[PDB]
C-alpha cells in the first residue's frame, strides 16, 4: 500500500543544480500563508480553489489560490470551513485565462493543497501536540528537535515546512548560492503503516520553478499529528 | 506512493483450494457487527480495544474485541467515541491468556479494524451516500450497482462487505462447495489518487483461517465515501 525508500539515482544532487539557491529557500524560511475558519468563494479552474486570505504583517496579498489534484478533491472542500497552512509563490500565479506568461502577480498569491476541516480538529483544553524530527547525517542521527501544531489531522505540508525552517537556520540546509548537502529527503511513517517520502533538493539545471517543485503538496496529504513518524535523511558534499 | 496492481501470479486461485468455500461466505453473506456512540472498556494485548456491543437479532454475543495494526493506532481510539462496523468471526477468538488454542467462544466474538470516530462523520440532512460498484467480468463490463453508507470517511472493510454481500445473491460469488470465479480482487481508487486491493479468494489448501484471512482490515483504512471509486475485477474458471 506504501511508497518504498529512495534508491542512489532516485534524488536531486545539488551540485547538478547551477541555479540560484535562495529561490528554495525562500519557499521555507519563515514563508507561509496561515488562515483560520475560511471558506471557498471562487474557483480558476476545475481542479482548483481561491479563497480571501489577507497578509497581516506584510499585506502582500488579499486573495490565495489553492491547486488540488483533481476537480473531486477540490470539491470536497469547496462549501466546507477550512483552515490553511502551506508554502505560497508568485511567479506564474494565475487567477484568470486573461493572465499573462511569467506573471508575477499583485496583491495575490498562489499555493497546493494545505487544507484541514476545521470542525472536529483541534485538541480539547485548547493544547499543542509536539511531533518528534529525527535528523539523519551520513546515516547517523545527529540531532533531534519538536515542532507544534493546533491540529489532530494536519498535512505532511505543515510539518514539513516548520521542518525545513528549522533546519534552515540550526544546520543551514539551503542557503544563498548552495548547499551544505548533496542529497536530502523528508520521510513521514504512519501509525497506520503507511510511508511516503519527498525530496529536499531541486532539479539539474540552471533554473528553479518554484510553482513545479510545490506541485508535491496537491495531493493535500494528512498524517495524524499525535502518531506519525518523520524523519530528514542527509548526506554531506564530502564524505 | 500508492499500491500497484496484481500480476497473474499475485492472486489466489479458487482451484487451489481444496477446502470448504462456505466458510468465506460465512464471513460476507448477511454477516457483521455494527454499533453505534461506543467507547473502549478494556484491552487483552497492546494493540487490541474491547468493547460492550450486544447482538439485537441473535444474541450471539455482548463483547467484542478488535485488533488494530499496533498499539499507537489502537491508542489513538483508545479513548474516543465511535461506530463500528466490520465482519465477525468466533473460531480462535480469544480475550484472555488463559484461553486454549481452538476455542469456539461463547458469548463474545473477534474483529479487525472497522473503526471511525462519530462526531463530525454524518451528512447535514441525514441522508445516505451512494457509493458506485464497477463489475468487470474477463474484463467486461457486466454490471454496477451501488452500496449505502451514512459515513463521510467510512472503512473500507464496510464497503467491501456489502459490495460482496450483493456478489454473493446476484452472481453466487461464493457458494458451500466452490466459486464460479478462478480469481478475483475488489480495487479501492481514492481522490487523493491512492490506490490499493484486496484479494477476494482464500489461501491453497484444505484448510481456511478466518482469523488469518481478515487481517486484510487490521490496519483500520478509510475513505472518502462520496468521492471513492470501488472496482470488482473477476475471471470465470473456463475463460
Ligand atoms: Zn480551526
Ligand atoms: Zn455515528
Amino acid at each position: 500500500e506504501s511508497q518504498p525508500d529512495p534508491m542512489p539515482d532516485d534524488l536531486h544532487k545539488s551540485s547538478e543544480f547551477t541555479g540560484t539557491m535562495g529561490n528554495m529557500k525562500y519557499l521555507y524560511d519563515d514563508h507561509y500563508v496561515s488562515a483560520t475558519k475560511v471558506k471557498s468563494v471562487d474557483k480558476f479552474l476545475a481542479h482548483d480553489l481561491i479563497y480571501n486570505i489577507n497578509d497581516k504583517k506584510l499585506n502582500n496579498y488579499d486573495k490565495v489560490k489553492t491547486e488540488l489534484l483533481n476537480e473531486d478533491l477540490a470539491n470536497k472542500y469547496k462549501d466546507e470551513v477550512v483552515d490553511v497552512y502551506g508554502s505560497n509563490y508568485y511567479v506564474n500565479c494565475y487567477f484568470s485565462s486573461k493572465d499573462n506568461v511569467g506573471k508575477v502577480t499583485s496583491g495575490k498569491t498562489c499555493m497546493y493543497g494545505g487544507i484541514t476541516k476545521h470542525e472536529g480538529n483541534h485538541f480539547d483544553n485548547g493544547n499543542l501536540q509536539n511531533v518528534l524530527i529525527r535528523v539523519y547525517e551520513n546515516k547517523r542521527n545527529t540531532i533531534s528537535f519538536e515542532v507544534q501544531t493546533d491540529k489532530k489531522s494536519v498535512t505532511a505540508q505543515e510539518l514539513d515546512i516548520k521542518a525545513r525552517n528549522f533546519l534552515i537556520n540550526k544546520k543551514n540546509l539551503y542557503e544563498f548560492n548552495s548547499s551544505p548537502y548533496e542529497t536530502g529527503y523528508i520521510k513521514f511513517i504512519e501509525s497506520n503503516g503507511n510511508t511516503f517520502w519527498y525530496d529536499m533538493m531541486p532539479a539539474p539545471g540552471d533554473k528553479f520553478d518554484q510553482s513545479k517543485y510545490l506541485m508535491i503538496y496537491k495531493d493535500n496529504k494528512m498524517v495524524d499529528s499525535k502518531s506519525v513518524k518523520i524523519e530528514v535523511h542527509l548526506t554531506t558534499k564530502n564524505g
